[PDB]
Parts: structure tokens; sequence; C-alpha cells
């Protein structure tokens, strides 16, 4: 395919949701999208990718092998969302 945008499947234990990102953007941009959807800070949120866990925020999605079928499981830590 000749497409510069990619879709990512974000799986939570309670719910699932999909997000739209660019292949040339870093996983931190994917985390930004997750943060927008969720109420949990990125510094707390943990991200696991089918098979290999990417701990490198600065790693690009395309360079890491993230496609339009990417399956990523995301874990939420206990945080404080008072007065939100």
């Amino acid at each position: 395919a000749a497409v510069r945008k990619i879709h990512v499947t974000v799986k939570f234990p309670s719910k699932q949701f999909t997000v739209e990102v660019d292949r040339t953007e870093t996983v931190s941009s994917l985390k930004d999208k997750i943060h927008i959807v969720e109420n949990t800070p990125i510094k707390r949120m943990q991200l696991y990718y089918s098979g290999i866990e990417l701990a490198d925020d600065y790693r690009n999605l395309n360079e890491y092998g993230i496609t339009e079928f990417s399956e990523i499981v995301v874990f939420l830590k206990s945080i404080n969302r008072a007065k939100d």
C-alpha cells in the first residue's frame, strides 16, 4: 500500500478502541492519542505491542513495524483525576 497514515487498535481490559495516527510519527504520538481518549497520564500508562513491548518513546511507528492492523494492549495505572 502507498499510505502515509496508519490505524492502531488499542485494547483495554474493560474496553477497546481504535485511533488514527501517522506512520512517520513516534509511538509517543500514539500515546498522545491514547491520552486524549483516556483520562490517564502518559507517564503512568503502559503500552504493550503484539509480541514486542516498545519502551522507546522516540521510536517511529513505521520504523517499529506498526501497521493499519497493529494490535496494542494498553494498561492503566491508578491515578488522580479529581476535579476533572
